[PDB]
């Protein structure tokens, strides 16, 4: 059967610590096993991209394979498994891939997000004709694709086009990090350009998001500092369109035949358009965002929807007060750079949250989160996973040597109810000697919480 | 189902080259695909030994897993995998992993050497409690350990003691390179310590073989040459018993209740006892032999069997003539040592003949093998893909820089019949930067021949 050991199906996708006390932590050592994520068979092909979901009864991945240079494009394959997790005499669990897809087709799907569904895997493509900037450029969103791929060996793809994209949209793509299925809903994050002359581009014109670090103040009239962050949202790279964030939603009972529909949140509550992930924990939902923008720091919010009557949904986000650790940025844009500016840079680091922050009692001060970030304001180098407060670094414990270098992370915490053992998965793309750029690596860890 | 893309199926197994003409050879770049040979989680943890098979219809895969350092042994798994050639849109195929088996328990299954067989793999193991040293030095066997893995997800285990064993043997372990199954007969390569005051000890004292190097011959007397050699057989590493080379020979039809065969070829037809691989090509059967003993060079062997009314059967041996590149090792048994002296030293490093060596018509001088060997006479480092002919190296291809660590290679050759295309495989153990001591890495090659 297509099902996790029993042990772990009532630990995951939960919050470990209600306590809303404070905490010590402790990152365990690396715990081997056969990795269920594949490297590269040659020392200059491309494996890039992860996207990782972890469902109650099993786990979907994905990433993005080349027989070429990363740099270079022209077509690239998915690798696409699913599978579920079985506890191990070594006394810790191991992912057992069950069915493996290797979409090879010569259609260059990039930018993939995979999400768990029954019996399987959806996954959200847009199909990749020219440089990401020409996207922008142009007036018209690539091909969407949306692909399902069922235990059964069934594989299902379909083109959608959204309500709301037509005529609203330079190009919309995938957030990368993964999507969840809730109550007949299967929801992916998304982001992209929007024409600023269209109808959504004009509703959303006055909209804009100025996160303050009052340990950190950027220095500056609050109308100016305003403005500049309102003008972050138009750069030049992406040829001035609004870059924006968005939900593709679709009704999983008709997903057969849904066109399925953009959720476009209001920029009052979010910042610029970037890669993110939608975690369902408890029954609570939240949206990682990338930094691609010009704040440095860590932007999780919690988030809920309105579907209305199935007409023109809407979305609600509450961004959680997180200033800790930084993430690497080039040029204005570093992880020094605390001030509205128009950016795109960064990269994909995803928090897995151990604590609820707003509850029905109240709101918790003693949030937790645990990753793996990169330590430098610059550069993609220093793998070190981490535990996190809101204001500060809890734990630090690197990964390889000083001068690694390290992408895309993204991690996944689920609970061994049987003796209570913390697991955390640290996925990140890792320079390796000897495989092409990146051998993405699933690490992992048991955390010890006191 | 359990079947290779049609086009491969009739390419496997075959000596491609059947001209007995000169060849010259380019071995192309590596193709990128996602692997199907599983990493190591940690930076320390052990990952070694790998055994594949390429049968008509599918492969079988296996090595050993450790949560530790491969020098401290306190009990290790194995990982096993069965899978189909399919083809990809980038032109070339790629290896689909099926199922997966992950055999954790506790019991240190050690040695492992897997073969294909009808809808699934055999596994032939040995469960090691002590050192190797410990084993040898001891006068009874340890427990034999034959396992059958299905597609339909069954698998099945036992203990066996084949016929020829108890008394005879200190030790036997399987051989590491793959078994095959022909004519309704499942045959393991295996090896190990003989009693020499037991009745195979007795009946073997006589035995030994002398290989020498036409172009770089021992200088020395016949008579002292070959007491040396008759000597080398009794490594005092080993605690001086005869190690000694064997065949598991199993019947596949009552694969469930027989205890199998221990086939013992004579030593004047074989060196010292060491790690192996069977194949079938065309129908006929060769043996690779590790050069663990003081001759440096590639043993391949034509080897065919009898049957005795199912009584005690006997196996054949004719060592192929081959003296062109050296394996590396130490003192005085290194790559340049052509002289009888004890050693148990060397490396697994195996051919794929691409050429009939004997045929009805004669012999073929024209024989070409290709594989993974190791650059240094010393140190085992600089992977180099090569194709050679009997007497010297038709082409170089190295893996990755020099000063590059690996270890054990096999190699596996096929044709598409469709577009008539030769791939190679080339499995290597090669050190990691990022992942715990050897990724095997299968690196994938279209060899081009005039
Ligand atoms: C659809 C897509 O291309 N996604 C890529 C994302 C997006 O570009 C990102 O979310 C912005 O919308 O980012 C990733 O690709 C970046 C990567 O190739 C790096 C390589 O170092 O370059 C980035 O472009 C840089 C460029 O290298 C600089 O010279 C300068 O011009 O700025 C641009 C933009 O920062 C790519 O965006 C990524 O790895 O971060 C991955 C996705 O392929
Ligand atoms: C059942 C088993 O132990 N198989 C191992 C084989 C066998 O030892 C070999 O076929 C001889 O029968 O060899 C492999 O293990 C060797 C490896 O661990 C190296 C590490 O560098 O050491 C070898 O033992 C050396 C020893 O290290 C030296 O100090 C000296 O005493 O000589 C001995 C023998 O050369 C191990 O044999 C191997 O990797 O080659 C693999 C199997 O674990
Ligand atoms: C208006 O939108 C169109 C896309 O149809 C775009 O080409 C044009 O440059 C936009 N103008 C402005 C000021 O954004
Ligand atoms: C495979 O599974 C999906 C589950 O939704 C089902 O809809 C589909 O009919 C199945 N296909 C086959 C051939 O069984
Ligand atoms: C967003 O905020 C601006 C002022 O900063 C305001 O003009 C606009 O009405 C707000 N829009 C929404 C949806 O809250
Ligand atoms: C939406 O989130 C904001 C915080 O950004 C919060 O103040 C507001 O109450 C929420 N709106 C609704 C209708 O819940
Ligand atoms: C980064 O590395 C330095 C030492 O190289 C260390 O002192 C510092 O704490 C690290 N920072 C983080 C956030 O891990
Ligand atoms: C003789 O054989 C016995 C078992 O029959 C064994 O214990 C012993 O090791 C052997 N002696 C030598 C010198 O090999
Ligand atoms: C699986 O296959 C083997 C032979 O291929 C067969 O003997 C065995 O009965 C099968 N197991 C089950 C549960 O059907
Ligand atoms: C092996 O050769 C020896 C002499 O070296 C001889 O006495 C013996 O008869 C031969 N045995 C076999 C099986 O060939
Ligand atoms: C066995 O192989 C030998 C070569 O070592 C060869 O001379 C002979 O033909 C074979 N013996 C038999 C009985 O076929
Ligand atoms: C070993 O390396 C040297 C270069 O350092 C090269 O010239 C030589 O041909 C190589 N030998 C083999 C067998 O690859």
């Amino acid at each position: 059967p297509l099902v996790n050991d029993l042990r772990f199906i009532n630990g995951i996708n939960k919050f470990i610590i209600e306590d809303y006390a404070t905490h010590d932590f402790s990152i365990g050592h690396p715990l081997n096993m056969p990795s269920f994520i594949p490297t590269a068979t040659s020392p200059n092909g491309c494996t890039r991209i992860p996207s990782f979901s972890l469902g109650k009864t099993h786990w979907c991945y994905t990433h993005n394979v080349i027989n070429a240079n990363c740099k270079d494009h022209t077509s690239s394959n998915q690798y696409i498994s699913m599978g579920i997790l079985v506890q191990t005499a070594s006394g810790y669990p191991m992912f057992k891939t069950l069915k493996i897809q290797y979409l090879s087709d010569g259609l260059n799907r990039k930018s993939c997000s995979i999400a768990t569904v029954p019996d399987g895997c959806a996954m959200y493509c847009y199909v990749s004709t020219q440089l990401e900037t020409d996207d922008y450029a142009g007036s018209s969103p690539p091909t969407q694709k949306l692909t399902l791929l069922f235990y059964n060996d069934t594989v299902t793809e379909r083109t959608i086009s959204p309500t709301g994209l037509e005529g609203n949209w330079a190009t919309l793509v995938p957030g990368v990090g993964s999507g969840i299925y809730f109550e007949n809903k299967l929801i992916f994050p998304a982001y992209g350009g929007v024409l600023p002359n269209s109808t959504l581009g004009v509703k959303s014109a006055r909209e804009f998001f100025r996160p303050v670090n009052p340990y950190n103040p950027c220095s500056g009239p609050q109308q100016d500092l305003d403005q500049r962050a309102l003008r972050s949202y138009f750069p030049s790279y992406f040829s001035n369109r609004r870059v924006q964030s968005a939900f593709l939603v679709c009704a999983w009972n008709q997903i057969l035949v849904t066109n399925c529909e953009l959720v476009v949140p209001s920029n009052n509550q979010t910042l610029m358009g970037a890669e993110g992930r939608v975690l369902l924990i408890n029954n609570r939902l939240l949206y990682y965002q990338r930094s691609t923008s010009w704040w440095p720091y860590e932007l999780l919010y919690e988030i809920s929807f309105t579907f209305t009557n199935s007409g023109q949904s809407s979305v609600n986000m509450s961004w959680i007060p997180i200033y800790s650790f930084t993430r690497p940025g080039s040029g204005n844009c570093s992880g020094e750079n605390v001030c509205p500016t128009a950016c795109v840079s960064g990269v994909y680091l995803d928090p897995w949250p151990l604590t609820p922050y707003s509850h029905q009692s109240g709101i918790n001060r003693n949030f937790y989160f645990t990753g793996a970030l990169l330590n430098s304001s610059t550069t993609r180098v220093n793998p070190t996973l981490y535990v996190s407060a809101l204001n500060n670094l809890k734990v630090l414990a690197p990964y390889g040597n000083q001068g690694l270098f390290a992408s895309y992370t993204t991690t996944t915490c689920f609970q061994d109810t049987g003796d209570a053992s913390v697991y955390c998965v640290y996925i990140m793309e890792l320079a390796s000697n000897i495989v092409g750029e990146f051998q993405i690596l699933p690490v992992l860890t048991r955390l010890t919480i006191t």
